[PDB]
C-alpha cells in the first residue's frame, strides 16, 4: 500500500503489469501528483540478469537528454533484493489502445510513425538494437508516443508476428534494419487491422512464410499513396535492399502534409 524511493513516499494506487520478476505500479507522491514505479525482484536474478538490468538503466539515463521520445526516468533505488524506478505516467500502452480502437485517424497514425522513428534512430545513434519492437514497447503520453525498453533487460506482458527473416536464418548478426522490418509490421497494422502474417496459426507454417522469398505480402490500394511505398520499403526480406532510418525520416509521408 506505500513504498519509499530514496527519500520520497509513494501510495499505491493499482498494478499495470508483470514480467517475471518485475512490476509496474500507478503511484502518488506528497504533493499528490502521479507517477509510475518498476519494480524488479533481484531476490532469484543470476550474475547473466543483474548486469542486464544494471545496462539497461545506464542507458535509460544518458538518453533521457537526447531526446523526449523516451520514458521520463526521475530517479533509481538498486540494492541486492531489488530495484524502484520512478517514471512518468501514461495513458495507456499502443497494443490496449489498438485492440480497443477500431478505426485510426491519418493525422494520428502519421504523427505515431514519425515519434516511433524519432524514438528508435536515437537508441541506433548509441549502437543499441532493440530486436524485440511491438507496440507493447511504445507508450502514449499526452498525444505522442515514447518508446518504453531499449532490449537489454528483460521483456513484460499487461508472439512472432514481428520477427525479420534474418533472425530466423540465423540459425556474426544483427544490423538496425531489423528494427525497420519490426516498425514497418506495426505501421502495416495501422493501416490494415493485421500484422502482414497474422492469417497463419499454424507457427512452423507462419516462420517459413516470412522468410519465403516467392511469398508475396499482400498491399491492396488505399489513398495514401506515400504510406503504401513505406510499407512495400520496409517489408523487404532482404536487409541490404532494406530502407535505412535516416532514408525514412526524410520519405514524403514523414515530410510531406
Ligand atoms: C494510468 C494509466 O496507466 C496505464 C494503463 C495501461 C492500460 N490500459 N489498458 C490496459 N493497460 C495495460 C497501459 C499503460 C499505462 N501507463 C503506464 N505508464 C507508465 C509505464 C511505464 C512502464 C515501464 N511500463 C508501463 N506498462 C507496462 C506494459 C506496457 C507491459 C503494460 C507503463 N504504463
Amino acid at each position: 500500500q506505500s513504498m519509499s524511493v530514496k527519500g520520497r513516499i509513494y501510495s499505491i494506487l493499482k498494478q499495470i503489469g508483470s514480467g517475471g520478476s518485475s512490476k509496474v505500479f500507478q503511484v502518488l507522491n506528497e504533493k499528490k501528483q502521479i507517477y509510475a514505479i518498476k519494480y524488479v525482484n533481484l531476490e532469484e536474478a543470476d550474475n547473466q540478469t543483474l548486469d542486464s538490468y544494471r545496462n539497461e538503466i545506464a542507458y535509460l539515463n544518458k538518453l533521457q537528454q537526447h531526446s523526449d521520445k523516451i520514458i521520463r526516468l526521475y530517479d533509481y533505488e538498486i540494492t541486492d533484493q531489488y530495484i524502484y524506478m520512478v517514471m512518468e505516467c501514461g495513458n495507456i500502452d499502443l497494443n490496449s489502445w489498438l485492440k480497443k480502437k477500431k478505426s485510426i485517424d491519418p493525422w494520428e497514425r502519421k504523427s505515431y510513425w514519425k515519434n516511433m522513428l524519432e524514438a528508435v534512430h536515437t537508441i541506433h545513434q548509441h549502437g543499441i538494437v532493440h530486436s524485440d519492437l511491438k507496440p507493447a514497447n511504445f507508450l502514449i503520453v499526452d498525444g505522442m508516443l515514447k518508446l518504453i525498453d531499449f532490449g537489454i533487460a528483460n521483456q513484460m506482458q499487461p508472439t512472432v508476428n514481428y520477427m525479420p527473416p534474418e533472425a530466423i536464418k540465423d540459425m556474426s548478426k544483427i544490423s538496425p534494419k531489423s528494427d525497420v522490418w519490426s516498425l514497418g509490421c506495426i505501421l502495416y497494422y495501422m493501416t490494415y487491422g493485421k500484422t502482414p502474417f497474422q492469417q497463419i496459426i499454424n507457427q512452423i507454417s507462419k516462420l517459413h512464410a516470412i522468410i519465403d522469398p516467392n511469398h508475396e505480402i499482400e498491399f491492396p490500394d488505399i489513398p495514401e499513396k506515400d504510406l503504401q511505398d513505406v510499407l512495400k520499403c520496409c517489408l523487404k526480406r532482404d536487409p541490404k535492399q532494406r530502407i535505412s532510418i535516416p532514408e525514412l525520416l526524410a520519405h514524403p509521408y514523414v515530410q510531406i502534409q
